[PDB]
């Protein structure tokens, strides 16, 4: 094809809700990659901003969307914030525990009909962080989002070549540096280093 396609999947954070400019972390990520070759990149970004995890799956089985997928030499995506905050978390252990078992059911059949329609291209799984992380439920956001991002981890490593790209340190330090001002998406500056911190993980040869 002489051509890198970069297909791009999930929710708000893919779309780059909170950026002041439209690029997202997608538009670092090819800025950097654009360093190493001069070789045309293409984004196809499908990602929707109320996209849950049982969203994606239904997604992924429209025909269109399948052929857009087997031409990807490379996967970016994340999913499975709006699963965790679907109204501020849910205080019910109950329905955490619920939404969390339907997640990761989701996010395997996900991860295993992405490797069907493509067996070679990397997939980029980006996690969580903790923007509530400087209010009194920190604590228990922190633990929360800590144990998804884990479960989320251990299914990427029951597939080849799916990496779980962490984002939780990059809000460690002074969080509200890195937000939107809804302060739960991330700003421009926030967006760049999750950007930057999946354009290492790259190399073109």
């Amino acid at each position: 094809d002489g051509e890198i396609d970069i297909v791009a999947l999930g929710d708000s954070l893919t779309r780059g809700t909170g950026d002041e400019s439209g690029k997202g972390y997608i538009g670092y990520m090819v800025d950097e990659l654009r360093q190493q070759t001069d070789e045309p990149i293409r984004v196809t970004n499908l990602a929707i901003r109320g996209l849950r995890s049982d969203g994606l799956l239904r997604q992924l089985g429209q025909s269109e969307i399948q052929r857009q997928i087997a031409m990807a030499d490379l996967i970016v995506m994340t999913i499975g914030g709006n699963d965790l905050f679907q109204g501020a978390l849910e205080w019910n252990v109950k329905e955490l525990d619920e939404a969390k078992r339907q997640y990761i059911a989701n996010l395997d059949r996900i991860f295993a009909l992405l490797r069907r329609l493509n067996s070679e291209a990397v997939i980029f799984a980006i996690g969580l962080y903790n923007a509530a992380s400087d209010l009194d439920d920190a604590k228990r956001t922190s633990a929360i989002v800590r144990d998804w991002n884990f479960a989320s981890a251990e299914v990427a490593a029951h597939y080849p070549n799916i990496v779980a790209v962490p984002t939780f340190d990059l809000f460690a330090l002074h969080v509200n540096d890195y937000l939107y001002s809804d302060h739960f998406h991330p700003n421009k500056e926030g967006y760049k280093r999750i950007g930057e911190r999946v354009a290492s993980l790259i190399t073109l040869t």
